[PDB]
């Protein structure tokens, strides 16, 4: 078997080695076990949503044309499509909201291991949302921040703050012309689901509007969940760690935390520390907590815990023989590593409520008692670490470097080490001189279907080569760093002339041996909300909108449906949005023109559908180098 | 053709041969064209919840056996049907809302069409809900119980009231101790959406707990539906009218109101009364508005206005070429009406901006301008009127006599005349005597897959034979009433002598020239609530909670997510509850033996999956008999 047509990543290929001859089936075996794949759902030609169905409408040829209650292509296609994006708003609903409820419990004395860690950040927010700090304590200002929070759930006097707050005035003005600000998030959630059910909303144009309307509930979750996980957990600043399964230690307890929510991870890791002495009483040389997907990037971003794995390649990191415990909350694990589980030794913990997997231990995980329940979990960790004394594991002796950390805060003060009272200028002055052709933002998933990393590499290649300021989030910032991107001894070799120099003058700015790193990591998935505060402070300071700005996205290999929810706000902030996968989609002409091509009309962003990455990578230039036209640049 | 296997309605029969001859394309005709649907959705076993699928699994034999991701055939199945769950939720959280905050805008001044109809209502529902009405004016007292009903929709200090104070305390400790009152009507759609989404939620149990609990969030959205409506338009007492497609007048404007909710129909009702002279004017002997679903039950119920047709026969009101308008709102409205209006002349009619069909009429309907526009409305249907001077029609010379209007406020009235402090006394009489055997509600939809009102007809009449006293609502109620079951005349021909001797009884008492009607219509969908309100009554009366009544409920012919969810909140608050179409359920043995068996030990409902209606009657008469003997009771 040929791994490196599954995975890109040697460390992978070396566990797909390893599984393969343990007769341990892989998400890769899975999926050949699947080929070949139904037609009509790849082209978004099936509709379930009555007991009338299935329904189905061949993408070509004869009956059936249409579905059984009268329901075109137009229709079943935007209504999937519709679905998805209201079920990864609701995944982003769940994670805003447990923040939300979170730092209320703390600052009413419910949560002591949970505390306000950012106060700059906390009156900063209240600031933009309009609540009164001057002669407030903290936790007043806070509660009100947490109240805030949980009011943009529901309709209200007013629209979602956390959209309307957080874009510039021209930006919210076109969108309410349009009918696309959401009134509230899980409102907007619940319309999409009645809209789409059977016997309602039957107009593809109108579908598809309610669709962008619920990605911006979307985005106000992403928002909400980055500003108040960065009150509680801290606000990034510049970090040194390392990537890939090399980081796993045979002599430690492993450790890798999974899922999604810091409120989880982070108590984990600082309690982790605490616990050293008890783990070296088991043989250990202590507890060595790593990443997985985004809970982990969470950790890397604010404490520099090194990641293990993303997305796709998951399972690897049990295959190794080393890893202890993976700790679970929700959002993106494969179930199949609780029945993985008992093949490789590793003790798989689930601990929120609407989020168990059969097979797995439960331990529920209150943040009124973090602290006890952390020291439950890990304590099974460490019994499991006792239990493969003397057995051999096989650890791929691969890892990279990673520099990380870069919050829009941290951006903008590595920037105003250039120019202090005008941080953005210098960065402005080198997009207008041509130094930086613009500003790509790689986002989301792998995808079984495309070997892993393989288009997030390749088009990244294709744009630091012609200066584009590369910036990551979620897996795709964990491919990139998987790969060598995040290491500032790569500028060399991956960066064009112009970019090099941006780069290296920022860097010895900063006091460093020299350049910022090839890509810049963002954060997690809902730290695409970063990307969102640089873009629109950007925008502010040009005194334009977000669609005349040299800034596309890339979700290169994408697969949740957080992710198709994420990369459609994209398109409504006005963003030139790739995506690298097959929507459900092609199987209606008119909803694909909709939103390839006529939704500029309506937003100024639009979707760009490809499948090659060279090509992608030739067509995110060209929307970046247009735009450069649109203000008067050379390209 | 022999159009008697696709209707029993010999009405329906007549127009699918006039749309055979005249080449108009029917539901039976798309259902056809869709032969032979995919086993896969049929079982269940199909999932697109990311962009790696679509995955499916072999019901039987070899691979597939297993989703990407490694879900389980289990999980797949729990995932799909809870989504439907919430989907049927979020119908009813947007009807709900509508009429909210219509008696919001009634009372502050804004919408002077509307106005407090049932002032004795709304005090009830105040004291339900602990709201203080002494010294307190009607319309602060409607605020406020407008301002409890939108608080519902999203979490708070209480949970949701509209479940935890229309239940029986002794119900409300059962469901709490297994976690399942809902914390908020939209928020336990948003969960839904997040849990089912990839890498979430993947323990069959633990999903199915969560459906449970989506479903009294759609319970709570039925009983705030029918709440509010009571409110505005008037609690329904007995009321007689007419129904099938013989209602529709050669002579007169034919105006189908067609849809759900009141605020839209209830208006349409009191303007066409108002547009006689202009009618006349025009050539028409005046309006005829005629009701289809739901919306045509709530003007049924309140007013008398007679239905024309429901649920899978809707197109064949068009087909008569008298139809000149079908005003929608939303919910259960096969697009194809759309299409099938070019070749009627039919002019359809969009209101609500979510519920858009291509190629229809839109006009905005504002409640704050309700009377202006149905008066627009309803001149487009004049000049359709006017356009079809001259053409033969061919309406059905088909109708029943339809007694009707039995809120449980009337039923409790109707009992009263026997016993009038006691009013429940003489139904508890008579089911421990056996005169009645006990209660079954008839619900939900027709289904193009079942011969059309063929299961409603066939277990009613060996239910009824047997003493079981019968309620309906929705389009179950539409089958019955179209097959003669609403008429008094029926009785001796119909009902078993027990019964028969109590609803003589109970109409002698109310004055009637002799007795209530065969089967009692209980109104829409969301007056599903009623029958929980009749229900809990009689637990509270007796001391036992509703798992120990003899009551039971079917959907023989159920179509919508919306059935899918009362279906599920049937089972959570304690019923055997039938189902006459086949669930997607079938793929997973586990979820299938949770919904039909071990959930008995949870909340002391079952599913009852029988799609042969002769076998579902003996079983539900089973059912019956096995609770009668639980209560020591004869049977
Ligand atoms: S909603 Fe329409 S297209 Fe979808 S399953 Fe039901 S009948 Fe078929
Ligand atoms: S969630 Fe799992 S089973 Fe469903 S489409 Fe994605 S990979 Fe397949
Ligand atoms: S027919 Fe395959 S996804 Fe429905
Ligand atoms: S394979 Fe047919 S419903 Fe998906
Ligand atoms: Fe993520
Ligand atoms: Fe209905």
């Amino acid at each position: 078997a040929r791994q490196n047509l599954k995975s890109t990543d040697r460390a992978v290929q070396q566990m797909l080695d390893k599984a393969k001859r343990e007769g341990i089936q892989t998400v890769w075996d899975r999926y050949e076990a699947m080929k070949p794949q139904c037609g009509f759902g790849e082209t978004g030609l099936c509709c379930r949503h009555c007991l009338q169905g299935p329904c189905r409408i061949n993408p070509f040829g004869d009956e059936p044309k249409v579905g059984i209650c009268g329901a075109t292509a137009e229709v079943i296609v935007a209504r999937g499509l519709d679905r998805s994006i209201a079920a990864g708003a609701a995944g982003h609903s769940g994670h805003a909201k447990h923040l939300a409820h979170t730092l209320k419990k703390a600052v009413q004395g419910k949560a002591a291991s949970y505390m306000i860690k950012d106060r700059t950040k906390l009156h900063s927010i209240a600031k933009r949302l309009g609540i009164p700090t001057e002669g407030q304590k903290d936790e007043d200002i806070a509660l009100e921040v947490a109240k805030a929070a949980l009011a943009d759930f529901h309709e209200k006097d007013t629209p979602v703050l956390w959209v309307t707050t957080v874009l510039p005035p021209s930006r919210v003005k076109v969108l309410s012309a349009h009918g696309l600000i959401p009134a509230g998030i899980d409102h907007e959630i619940a319309e999409i689901m009645h809209r789409t059910s059977m016997g309602c909303d039957a107009d593809a144009q109108n579908l598809l509007l309610g669709g962008l309307r619920c990605s911006l509930a979307d985005l106000a979750g992403c928002y909400m969940g980055t500003d108040l996980a960065d009150i509680l957990f801290g606000t990034p600043a510049p970090v040194v760690t390392e990537s890939n399964l090399g980081v796993l230690k045979a002599d430690a307890v492993n450790v890798a935390v999974h899922g999604h929510n810091p409120v989880l991870s982070d108590i984990i890791v600082s309690v982790s520390k605490e616990m050293e002495n008890e783990a070296r009483a088991a043989g250990a040389t202590g507890i060595n907590v790593v990443g997985i997907c985004c809970t982990g990037n969470e950790v890397l971003m604010r404490h520099g815990i090194p990641a293990c794995t993303h997305s796709v390649s998951q399972e690897m990191a049990m295959i190794t023989g080393a890893l202890d415990a993976m700790i679970l909350d929700y959002q993106c694990i494969q179930p199949s590593v609780a029945t993985i589980a008992e093949c490789t030794g590793t003790t798989v913990i689930t601990t929120m409520e609407m989020s168990k997997i059969t097979g797995a231990t439960h331990v529920n995980f209150a943040e009124e008692a973090a602290v006890e329940n952390a020291k439950q979990i890990l304590r099974l960790a460490i019994d499991t670490f006792k239990r493969r004394k003397g057995k051999p594991v096989e650890i791929p002796n691969i890892k990279t470097k990673v520099v990380a950390g870069f919050s829009t805060e941290a951006i903008i003060n590595a920037l105003s080490k250039l120019n202090a009272n005008d941080p953005l200028k210098p960065l402005i002055d080198n997009v207008v001189n041509g130094n930086i052709r613009g500003v790509c933002l790689f986002a989301g998933c792998n995808n079984v279907k495309v070997p892993q990393d393989q288009n997030f590499t390749t088009i990244a290649r294709k744009l630091l080569k012609q200066n584009v300021l590369v910036v990551a989030t979620g897996c795709g910032a964990g491919a990139l760093m998987r790969h060598g991107f995040m290491d500032p001894a790569n500028v060399d070799e991956l960066c064009g002339d112009g970019l090099k120099a941006v780069l290296t003058a920022i860097g010895e700015a900063n006091g460093l041996g020299g350049p910022l790193p090839p890509v810049l990591h963002m954060g997690s998935c809902v730290d695409n909300s970063r990307a969102v505060a640089l873009v629109a402070a950007l925008a502010n300071r040009l005194g334009v909108d977000l669609d005349r700005l040299p800034v596309v996205a890339s979700a290169a290999e994408a697969m949740h449906e957080k992710a198709v929810a994420i990369g459609t706000w994209a398109v409504t902030i006005g963003l030139p949005t790739h995506i690298g996968v097959l929507p459900p989609i092609t199987g209606s002409l008119p909803v694909t023109q909709i939103l390839t091509s006529s939704v500029k009309d309506i937003t100024g962003g639009y979707f760009i559908v490809e499948l090659d990455p060279e090509t992608a990578a030739d067509k995110l230039l060209a929307a970046i180098n247009e735009r450069r036209a649109g203000l008067g640049l050379p390209w």
